[PDB]
């Protein structure tokens, strides 16, 4: 039922600078990518989208309101393209659920787009492909934040073929790599085959479209029991200092539900670490987990959301730790024994 459904995780994947921050800064209505260092991202960040938001960026492409939203919202994982994170496109992606993997049309697949698809390949996770920066193609007439059909219908031929013969060469490309994949409205099998949504973060062209798209994926292609709450799952991303609240976690809640003032058991440096949360933190909706700013204080968080954790005793945590809840029931060394198995 309704009160137990949870948010699925979406990873958005892909080579160095194809503009997956972009895309979700286009959507948040941020500029995350101006300020990063190198014009590159660093490290995992974690967006959480209510699916009010969700029904009101894709509004152009649903006009008359025939499209069925089940989920409550989605986390959206960024992660890095710049070659030596691999460790961290690996961390995304054994988070997710489903998944958008980002392609510049304008350069077909690369080196860590081959990566990435590995890593989906072997989770057998549910993906749609960001065919960005159609703004690049000569020519290019836009629409701010259309629908892509509706914006490619008023474009001169010369756009459309260019468009289409990088399209062909793209899929061409995909089935090398041993995949099938089609235009998303010309994909008449969307259990097996992946959907290639042309966007410009730039633009916002398409992105309507891809929002609606990974709604599908997580409806129609996800486990359904996936689609509500379950056993309390959660990953520690990061420990730092913060000012005023000391050595924090940042967390990946997966599933089940957190709880202010929850005793919790993780791994440490020197053994198993077991605390109380004295805040449960998150930022503000369509804001990233991976940027300072006043963080909302919460007496419950349900799953998924990335969090941040105050406790004591959180020195020596481990990044990349699973993490537990001590239940009105629960017997601790057990759950000791089984994060530090899993740690290893
Ligand atoms: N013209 C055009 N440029 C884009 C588009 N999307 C991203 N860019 C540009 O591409 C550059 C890289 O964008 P990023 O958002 O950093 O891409 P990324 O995939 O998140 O990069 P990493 O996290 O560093 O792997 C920036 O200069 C963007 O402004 C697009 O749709 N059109
Ligand atoms: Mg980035
Ligand atoms: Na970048």
């Amino acid at each position: 039922n309704k009160d137990n459904l949870r948010s699925p995780i979406c990873c958005i994947l892909g080579h160095v600078d194809t503009g997956k921050t972009k895309l979700l800064d286009k959507i948040r209505q941020t500029n995350v990518q101006e300020g990063e260092a190198g014009g590159i991202t660093q490290q995992i960040g974690a967006t959480y989208f209510p699916v009010e938001a969700i029904k009101q960026k894709t509004a152009v492409v649903n006009k008359d309101g025939k499209f069925e939203f089940k989920v409550p919202g989605l986390l959206i994982i960024d992660t890095p393209g710049h070659e030596s994170f691999s460790n961290l496109r690996s961390r995304g992606s054994s988070l997710c659920n489903i998944a958008i993997l980002v392609v510049d049309i304008m350069h077909g697949l690369e080196p860590q787009t081959i990566e990435s698809l590995r890593l989906l390949r072997e989770r057998k996770t549910p993906f749609v492909v960001a065919l960005n920066k159609i703004d690049r193609l000569y020519g290019w007439k836009k629409i701010e934040n259309n629908g892509f059909r509706e914006s490619f219908a008023l474009q001169n031929k010369a756009v459309q073929n260019e468009f289409r013969n990088r399209l062909d060469q793209v899929k061409l490309q995909f089935a090398e790599q041993g995949f099938n994949s089609e235009l998303f409205y010309e994909n008449k099998n969307f259990a097996r085959y992946v959907s290639l949504v042309p966007t410009s973060a730039h633009t916002g062209e398409g992105i309507p479209d891809m929002l609606k798209l990974i709604v599908q994926l997580c409806q129609e292609r996800m486990a359904s029991s996936l689609m509500y709450l379950s056993e309390l799952q959660a990953t520690v991303l990061e420990v730092k200092a913060i000012e005023g609240f000391g050595v924090t976690i940042d967390v990946i809640l997966s599933n089940g539900i957190l709880r202010e003032g929850d005793r919790i058991v993780l791994c440490g440096l020197e053994g198993p670490i077991k605390t109380n949360i004295r805040a449960l933190l998150t930022p503000a909706p369509m804001r990233e987990l991976r940027i300072k700013g006043q963080y909302i204080h919460h007496k419950e968080v349900k799953a998924a959301q990335g969090v941040k954790i105050s406790a004591p005793g959180l020195e020596g945590a481990i990044a990349g730790s699973r993490l537990l809840v001590v239940g009105p029931d629960d017997d601790e060394e057990e759950l000791e024994e089984e994060v530090e198995s899993d740690l290893q």
